[PDB]
C-alpha cells in the first residue's frame, strides 16, 4: 500500500498541528524519480495500537482515489519508527484561514474558481460512492496556484450538518451538498464562521424554523441562490454535484451575471 523507505524521507520543518501529532514539509526521493515537495503527518510519543489504526485508516481512504481536486497520497512509512503519511505539500494551508489573511484580496471569479474546484472534487467522491460528512473549508487545502483539494479522509459538526443528519444519522451525498452550501458561505466571507456566536442547539432549532444564512457582503444574488437551493430542508430537492459544477461553469463563462448584488 504505497510502503516507501524512510531513507527517501526529509523532514524539513515543522509548519503544523494535527490530530496525532505534528504536520511537517519535507521532500521525498525516490530511485528513477525527481524529488518532491511533501507533507508529512508523524505519529510518535506512546499511542495505542487503536490510534495506529485510526491514524493509518486515512491512508487507506485516500490511497483509493485519484483527481486533482482530492489530496494525493504518496506513501507511507509503517514498517518504522516513527509512522508516517506522506501527501502533496499545499503550500497555502488551510482555505478559511488562508481567505481571513487575504481578506476582501482576491476577486470574485477567483472565489468561484475555487468553489468550483471544491465541487468538482465533491462530484468525483460523490461518483465513488464517498460521503465526506465533514466537509468545512477548514478541511480544504490550498496549493500556491491557488487549486483546492478536499482533504481529512480518517462529534458530529453541528453548523456543517444536514438537518435529516444530525436528526438521524442519515449522511448522503445529499447531505454534503448541505456542508457545500456552507463551504459557499465560508468562501465568499472569506472565512467567517458560519452563524457567528449561535450554539449549536440554536442553529438546530433556527435551521428548523426556516432561518438562512444570509448573504455575505458584496455576494452576487446567484452565488447565495445556489447556497439556499443546497439548504433546501427536503434532501431530495437538492441539486446534486454534477448540478453544482454546472452552474458554476455557467457563471465563470457568463461574468456578467455575478455583477448583481443585493
Amino acid at each position: 500500500a504505497k510502503e516507501i523507505d524512510v531513507s527517501y524521507v526529509k523532514i524539513e520543518e515543522v509548519i503544523g498541528a494535527g490530530e496525532f501529532g505534528e504536520v511537517c514539509r519535507g521532500r521525498l526521493k525516490a530511485p528513477g524519480k525527481k524529488e518532491s515537495c511533501v507533507a508529512i503527518k508523524t505519529l510518535k510519543g506512546g499511542y495505542t495500537e487503536r490510534q495506529r489504526r485510526e491514524f493509518l485508516s486515512e491512508a487507506s481512504i485516500m490511497g483509493q482515489f485519484e483527481h486533482p481536486n482530492i489530496i494525493r497520497l504518496e506513501g507511507v512509512v509503517t514498517n518504522s519508527m516513527p509512522v508516517m503519511i506522506l501527501t502533496e505539500f499545499m503550500e497555502n494551508g488551510a482555505l478559511d484561514s488562508f481567505l481571513r489573511l487575504n481578506d476582501g484580496q482576491f476577486t470574485v471569479i477567483q472565489l468561484v474558481g475555487m468553489l468550483r474546484g471544491i465541487a468538482s472534487g465533491m462530484r468525483y467522491l460523490a461518483e465513488m460512492s464517498y460521503v465526506h460528512r465533514d466537509l468545512a473549508a477548514r478541511n480544504i487545502l490550498v496549493n500556491s496556484n491557488l487549486v483546492c483539494k478536499v482533504s481529512d479522509f480518517g462529534k458530529i459538526p453541528i453548523r456543517w450538518t444536514a438537518p435529516e443528519a444530525i436528526a438521524f444519522r442519515k449522511f448522503t451525498s445529499a447531505s454534503d451538498v448541505w456542508s457545500y452550501g456552507i463551504v459557499m458561505w465560508e468562501v465568499m466571507s472569506f472565512g467567517e464562521r458560519p452563524y457567528w456566536d449561535m450554539s449549536n442547539q440554536d442553529v438546530i432549532n433556527a435551521i428548523e424554523q426556516d432561518y438562512r444564512l444570509p448573504p455575505p457582503p458584496d455576494c452576487p444574488t446567484s452565488l447565495h441562490q445556489l447556497m439556499l437551493d443546497c439548504w433546501q430542508k427536503d434532501r431530495n430537492a437538492r441539486p446534486r454535484f454534477p448540478q453544482i459544477v454546472s452552474a458554476l461553469d455557467k457563471m465563470i463563462r457568463n461574468p456578467a451575471s455575478l455583477k448583481i448584488v443585493a
